[PDB]
């Protein structure tokens, strides 16, 4: 069972734990109480494991999606935060931590995608996808290349495909309908034939993935890319001179990339249900707190406003959130998967001639409603 008379929080390895422990030494000043910060390899896979049987952490930190599955079977605490938290945050987060109607866990950070460019060949980056291709042909013309981006997963090829209409499941009153689904919508097969026409006239290639693009943009070959904050790093150390920006539009409207929300959710089996929403509210979510984080390792965009207005000071965040607020936060029902499944299926079959735009996303649209 779980420990009364401390909190235990468990976190990826790949986040600013470190900070959160400095946040946790200034809660335990005026609390007496200590603060353990954990990073388990499998975190996603061991608290349902623990949880089940009433053990774990305290806290589990994790983007949302995954917690609608705690949600559905009563790991997670339902917290309850009042009207004036509430509007500390941005509105949309709140949406990312919610389930059967209940608020689930506190939004912590915001990660989506956003157009990346080389200032030294494109000084001014297009705003609208329709002008790439003569871009491009401008470019090539000089040795480089416009655009050059991850096109195996639906994570950075949804965004275009959404644009005009396609969606994952429609959400309503809080609500996914599972059987309301517009992946075969004149919108998204707008979106899909003109990501394939683009590879038809060798604007862009059928093979590209992650490791390619980051090269090619890193190395100085391609004009843009498209990807999120964990990619700056490796950015920085290239020396490009680089800016982020929003998405380019479709048809006049904006790209819509899903939207990922580090989130902070309490152990429906801790006895210390108290002390994690005093931790997390007055501690972790404030200015100070974040900064504590995010100076360990980098938040991105974060969900409480007040300290986001800073962040945002930033170009690179500023155009995170921008394309955040513009996008569609990630289901996070169990039918999720297989949309990811049936679309990637969909996006490799009508770039590669196997299947026409119009066939392959019917069949994921039928694969999904299934
Ligand atoms: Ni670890
Ligand atoms: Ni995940």
């Amino acid at each position: 069972k779980i420990e009364e008379g401390k909190l235990v929080i468990w976190i990826n390895g790949d986040k600013g734990y470190n900070g959160l422990a400095e946040v946790g030494k200034k809660f335990e000043k005026d609390t007496g109480i200590k603060v353990t910060v954990e990073h388990p390899d499998k975190l996603e896979e061991k608290f349902p494991q623990v949880a089940a049987t009433g053990d774990g952490p305290d806290i589990i930190f994790w983007h949302h999606d995954h917690f609608g599955g705690y949600a559905q079977s009563g790991l997670l605490a339902e917290i309850t935060p009042d009207k004036a938290f509430q509007d500390k945050l941005y509105p949309f987060t709140w949406d990312a931590v919610r389930y059967n109607g209940k608020l689930i866990a506190y939004p912590i950070a915001v990660m989506a995608l956003s157009l990346i460019y080389n200032k030294d060949l494109l000084p001014n980056p297009p705003k609208t996808w329709e002008e790439i291709p003569a871009l491009d042909k401008e470019l090539k013309a000089k040795g480089k290349s416009a655009l050059m981006f991850n096109l195996q997963e639906p994570e950075f090829t949804w965004p275009l495909i959404a644009a005009d209409g396609g969606y994952a499941f429609k959400y309503e009153n809080g609500k996914y309908d599972i059987k309301d689904v517009g992946v075969d919508n004149a919108g998204a097969k707008a979106g899909l034939t003109f990501l394939v026409d683009l590879i038809k006239n060798k604007h862009m290639n059928a093979d590209t993935d992650y490791s390619i693009a980051e090269a090619a943009f890193n190395k100085g070959e391609t004009a843009m890319t498209i990807n999120g904050p964990w990619a700056w790093s490796n950015i920085d150390t290239s020396k490009v001179n680089y800016g982020v920006t929003v998405l380019p539009t479709f048809k006049g409207q904006p790209s819509k990339p899903f939207v990922g929300v580090l989130s902070a959710g309490i152990n429906a089996a801790s006895p210390n249900k108290e002390l994690a929403k005093e931790f997390l509210e007055n501690y972790l979510l404030t200015d100070e707190g974040l900064e504590a984080v995010n100076k360990d390792k980098p938040l991105g965009a974060v969900a409480l406003k007040s300290y986001e207005e800073e962040l945002a000071k930033d170009p690179r965040i500023a155009a995170t959130m921008e394309n955040a607020q513009k996008g569609e936060i990630m289901p996070n029902i169990p039918q999720m998967s297989a949309f990811e499944y049936a679309v990637r299926t969909a996006v490799i079959n009508a770039a590669s001639g196997r299947q026409t735009v119009d066939e392959a996303l019917k069949d994921a649209q039928t694969r999904i409603t299934k």
